[PDB]
């Protein structure tokens, strides 16, 4: 149904809200969420660890059955597996870790791969456990994706410091 709400439009295609992506897509019932995923597809932590929980490790099952045959994803890449209860689909896409000497130059690859679908609920890339600074993920999400992208940013403080950083 795509059915998202309260979204504040900060380009003609990328809008953004305080929420908690599980319950945004409970919600809205999106064709796309997408995963903050890493290259082998194992969600104990950050983004698809609570994605995973909300799948009952239905998420985790399908990805090591996927993993075992098809081999990892590359930094910058993505694959498209089930969304399971949240979402027709899961876009699984993997930002560089910055935590982890990744180049951050690898972010734009990242969010191109949102440009195969026309809407997405999405959490900003490689924030949080990956490392990088999320007001520069959002200039590098405006700036790539051309689809239609709804981010959902649990962090009151850091959904507030975006905003007033893109408005500037
Ligand atoms: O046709 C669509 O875009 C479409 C279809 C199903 C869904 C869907 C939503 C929640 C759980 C499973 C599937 N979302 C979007």
């Amino acid at each position: 149904v795509n059915s998202f709400s309260g979204y504040l439009k900060l380009t003609d295609n990328v809008y953004i809200k305080n929420a908690d992506i599980v319950e945004e897509a409970k919600k809205v019932k999106p064709t796309v969420v997408v995963n903050a995923a890493n290259v082998y597809l194992k969600h104990g932590g950050g983004v698809a660890g609570a994605l995973n929980k909300a799948t009952n490790n239905a998420m985790q099952v399908e990805s090591d059955d996927y993993i075992a045959t098809n081999g990892p994803l590359k930094v910058g890449g993505s694959c498209v597996l089930s969304g399971h209860n949240l979402a027709k689909h899961c876009l699984h896409v993997v930002g560089p870790n910055v935590n982890k000497g990744e180049d951050i130059q690898l972010l734009k690859s990242a969010y191109e791969n949102f440009n195969q679908h026309e809407v997405l609920l999405a959490p900003l890339l490689s924030a949080g456990i990956f490392g990088a600074d999320p007001i520069h993920s959002l200039r590098v999400c405006v700036d790539t994706v051309r689809t239609n992208v709804y981010l959902a940013v649990f962090d009151k403080n850091l959904y507030d410091k975006l905003v007033s950083s893109f408005l500037e």
